[PDB]
């Protein structure tokens, strides 16, 4: 059923496939020669930890950039732009659709590994429902695997490579290289007829003892390229064979990129392939579509991709409220909120025409931040003059529907704290949520903006929306008001000071803009 | 199309599958210590030949017997009589049907290797139609691969056996046994997912270089268990798994045989499996059905069956004109004859009611010999006492429609010599054949039976139908046989009886029901 | 590669061409004066209908008569019998094999419009494999364009003639006659160099605004000559130039038909031309060989072939087991059947040697009916006396092989109703199609023949195969027809009592 998709894709794309054994074995032997395999063991030890940080990530990345200096099979950073040539106008619509579906699927699978999910003080059903997602995606009260300052540094660091695999099995398994090649050759042949299972690897193990090391019924989620998964072994086995149509052996180029995708959409239409609305393991169509859109120059499956920054939906653009798919990602990202924690909220613009919305939980250092186009532009210029200093031409790019979707998804029975309950009340009540209880702090003007300078020095990087000169009639310039910076400084006003805390965004950055 | 047929039978016969990996390696280890592999070489040399004689079969049977004596995994002579129990009445009706069609297909595929096909003086169409039968089945004027005294001695001698295969690759291929067990396992694993082919064997040889011994582009037809076919290698691989629903491991017993046949039928029913009415390689259903019905006790696929007598349709029977598939076997049987050669004919019983019919070709030595149930009980009795001495009770088990079908399939424009034409004329006539010219030679009473005693002395065993005491106007005389008349009327002409072993055109099973 | 074939044919057939720039306009003028273009717009309306019947075909055929009555460039009824002479015995065999291929292509493209294809309860893949087919040829469940009682009235009615195109562009486009000639000539000068496309005519229209009535897509299939296709304008623009060896201008005669055929087969041989076995539009080779073999008198491209009767393999014959080509015709003929509906089956003779075979679906009203040669005569000559009464000389001409070819082409899972089973079971099992379930209705022999004399009164003309006198053990009785048995047994279950052949009319007898 998932091997059927794979089979049809082999035939259709067989003309882009080739023998690569010599290039692979060369990289394996070069790793066997150059690489510090005790550091391979060190990175594996770090992947056994349930909780990992920046020191673990640096070690992984350093080992990644050590492998990358020794292999000749690498993918280069290449942007890709697609138009009506070769691909039909109908084909680019489908791609755009499937890519934004993929976007949702991959963000809901991988992001909670870094962003985290709240597993503390919740109802019995909610925990059961959160546990089911975290069982599925491979995963105080906030549980996460990667506690990092920059989660973008987790991109493309976890892919599996045939040559690295072949080298790792040879050194760590303590047998000759050829034995390993002749082992994955027999595995590679199982794969020409079925996706290999537990019993398959068992009986080969009797003739090739190496295949013990490999873990068969482990997931491909929350693993590195240094681990001995079923997928890494199967992939490495596909490249040792003498031909022919093995999908792993695809190379992409600017000259070949469109045709592969055109051929992918032909199979998809013939068999009814689709991007899953579920988080978890990638299906055959999800896997190929991501690996090709990741780079316009390289080998989608088997190359070195650790040099590549960004995602597949970013590295490839289509030139032509919230989607059900976006709604899902948003609803999963918000499970990061502790509903029992103290929560600030602030807005810029009048409550019935908001242009900036923020929420802030000071103890976890997690925040919601987003934007909206105004309706009353004639009133927007007034607030640009005297309050927020936002230019509307920079709000054009704000993703629509975000205002209602966040206020709808807010934890029920949460208590929101605000400097002036007035407008916040008329906002939540309007967006359908009267239930949310509100505190009024009621500070004075001098005491609310006491830590205004302190907050902008530490956190300026988190909002770039405020450009316009703001005045205060007596005219003289003042600091423009950010909705986010307001929240932080109002918490500091009450606290009596401001700590150094690395803030974590609840929303993905891909969601704020279009 | 047919790997599913296997995959489905695998799923339903699971409980009959088993672990024999050890017992095969044990039987190979015994062959490695006991078998003369130089004699294996000698038999393989005989299989490379086009024409094979009685001495080649003697060597082949002697070696098979030596293999047989050493292996612990053998099949036993166990006959099966099927009764309504585990199998429903319809299940049994389906079994009987298929065994008739299977009988036809396997006779048409195997028997011409011995019986032969005339390939001399014919129309271009007749030769192309015939040479296209030879490539379907993997095969003076007569073409044959086996020229033997008795073609029952060919039966069950050619099967493949994993332990023999295992033993032969080890000793002839000059590698250790352990590395042979390694190689076959990986092939056996592939066999779970697909039937391995050209490249599948090519790429496997790259780690295990014992596998270029095995021939890929060679069929299963016209080869012995000593040859390294893909099927023998694939078969042996199946045994290399401690588990897996492989049909090759199955054990049959008087207790389990019905239930096995029941399970096969469900798979056949479900998918729509069938016996193909075209000669050639066996389909998975034809294969399983044959091997199971040969012996009620033993291992259908993997045992030594070299000591088993009878074809599977004789060893297993159901208890509760010709069939379409009997006809195609009959038409295929007739191709042995030289249509241009000298050909005799003779009948016993009235031309309107023949009880015995025989045709004889004196040069190739081949004959048609069959019987028929009469209708004129009155005329029969006086003929019996004056001519053939055939007991009417011995004729009820004769195949009906055999007169029609044989006379039809006789080649157009043949020349028949006969003693007395009036009779032969009326029988060929009322059947569509006026095209055949008849030569009546003028042999008087005395001369036509000069070598009568000589013919019966030499050929008695060919006819057992004449038991009654025949008399002339009184004293006893020798009963008239259609076939013995044909031979002796030829003897009169030639001035001497020939000294040869005769070959039958008709499959022996086909004469009686 | 198809304009190559055009070009190459043009040079080799240069001397059977003339000019015709006078008579084309002459007949176009004789149309301007004496033809109502309201009925022409009425025809365009009818061809715009998604379903069409006998009354719409009447309005077409009468207009194909009225145009034929005025014009002096016409083809007339002329049969051709190809003998050796100019065409070597090797040319004849290549011409007989190609016309046979051509039969299979033209039938699979044009016939489904009338006969219909079932697009109801089927597997997605079937709905894929069958819609693919429709978009190639330009097309309850059964979808059809022409629903007519006589489908032979459809033949030679959709033809395209330049003069008819000329007179149509003039009156309907409201420009002067000359401006139509000026516009199409300029398109004809493009036809000497390449086959005009989307942009060719788009730029022509910039000087010739009258050329906007014309489509690039689509097509050249379920259109009539009253439409404005690309080809109609192209053919017209060819007959506007002086000389140049223009294919469209070819006139055939009983003295010249062999040499023109002799010419074609050289170019085919020299290039690699052949009759496509895939349905759709004609390649230039299919089109030339078809237009010529239609008639041996007139202008195969530009004449008034609207009163010509019978197809090109019928109107032209050669004088010296089914063919690969006919089996694909048969498989696309069995697509008409609704496999999810009440279906009968009946045969004559014994199951191991059937001489007449029938299947019938009442609700739609379609049937399968064919004959076979017997093998056993002793049994056939008795069945003739006491069951069917068919003469053996009538059974030689029946197409051999249809019996197994139809049975295998049956839909999988279909359920048959019969009277009785057993011998229907014996037949579908010899062929090895057990998957088919059988219902015996098992009526009494008197109850089976209640509506006997009624069915032979409404459907007699559908079978002319029963000649001999069938007797009962004696008195004369009405012979048994396998097809007439299908309809009467249906009536005995219905209590009461059109028909469309599933099998091609041309495939029953060879
Ligand atoms: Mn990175
Ligand atoms: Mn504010
Ligand atoms: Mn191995
Ligand atoms: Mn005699
Ligand atoms: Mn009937
Ligand atoms: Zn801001
Ligand atoms: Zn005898
Ligand atoms: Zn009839």
């Amino acid at each position: 059923k998932s091997f059927l998709w794979t089979q049809s894709l082999r035939r259709e794309l067989s003309g882009y496939c080739s023998n690569i054994k010599l290039q692979v074995v060369k990289d394996a032997q070069a790793l066997l020669h150059g690489l510090d395999f005790s550091e391979v063991s060190n990175v594996q030890r770090l992947m056994r930890k349930q909780r990992r940080d920046d020191s673990d990530l640096k070690r992984l990345r350093d080992l990644n950039q050590a492998v990358n200096n020794l292999v000749e099979l690498k993918s280069t950073q290449q942007k890709s732009v697609l138009r009506v040539g070769t691909l039909s106008s109908d084909d680019l619509l489908t791609l755009a659709a499937d890519l934004e579906k993929l976007k949702s699927k991959v963000t809901r699978t991988e992001r909670p590994l870094s962003s985290g999910v709240y597993m503390g003080n919740l109802s019995s059903q909610q925990l059961d429902q959160r546990r089911a997602l975290l069982n599925l995606i491979g995963m105080d009260g906030v549980v996460r695997v990667w506690d990092v300052k920059n989660a973008e540094l987790l991109n493309n660091q976890f892919g599996t490579m045939p040559s690295l695999t072949l080298a790792c099995l040879t050194k760590q398994g303590q047998v000759d290289l050829n034995d390993v090649v002749q082992a994955l050759t027999d595995l590679g042949l199982i794969y020409t007829a079925k996706y290999p299972n537990t019993s398959d690897l068992d009986r080969l193990t009797q003739s090739h003892p190496i295949l013990n090391m490999i873990d068969t019924k482990k997931s491909s989620l929350n693993i590195s390229g240094y681990n001995f998964s079923l997928g890494a072994a199967v992939k490495a086995g596909a490249c040792m064979l003498d031909g022919g149509n093995m999908l792993e052996t695809i190379k992409v180029s600017p000259q070949s990129m469109d045709g592969i995708l055109k051929s992918i959409l032909k199979v998809k239409r013939a068999l009814g392939m689709f991007v899953s609305d579920t988080p978890g393991e990638r299906n055959p169509y999800e896997n190929i579509l991501y690996k090709i859109c990741l780079s316009g120059d390289g080998w989608p499956y088997i190359a070195s991709r650790t040099s590549i920054v960004g995602r597949a939906w970013e590295n490839t653009v289509v030139d032509l409220g919230l989607t059900y798919s976006q709604l899902m990602t948003l609803k999963d990202a918000m499970l990061q909120l502790d509903p029992n924690a103290k929560t600030w909220m602030d807005i810029e613009g009048r409550p019935e025409d908001p242009v900036e919305v923020a929420l802030y939980q000071p103890i976890s250092g997690c925040y919601i931040h987003f934007f909206r186009e105004p309706t009353d532009l004639k009133q927007f210029k007034q607030d640009a003059k005297y309050s927020h200093g936002i230019d509307i031409a920079d709000l054009f790019a704000a993703q629509p529907g975000l205002t209602s979707a966040v206020i709808e998804a807010l934890p029920r029975n949460m208590v929101i704290t605000c400097q002036g309950s007035e407008d916040i009340k008329k906002l939540l009540e309007s967006q359908g949520r009267k239930d949310i209880k509100l505190i009024d702090i009621a500070l004075s003007k001098i005491d609310s903006r006491k830590f205004e300078n302190a907050v902008w020095d530490q956190y300026k990087d988190l909002c770039h929306m405020h450009t316009g000169v703001v005045v205060e009639k007596k005219k003289e310039e003042i600091t423009p008001h950010c909705a986010l910076m307001d929240c932080i400084m109002f918490d500091a006003a009450v606290s009596g000071g401001l700590n150094t805390l690395v803030l974590r965004a609840v929303l993905p950055r891909d969601m704020v803009f279009r």
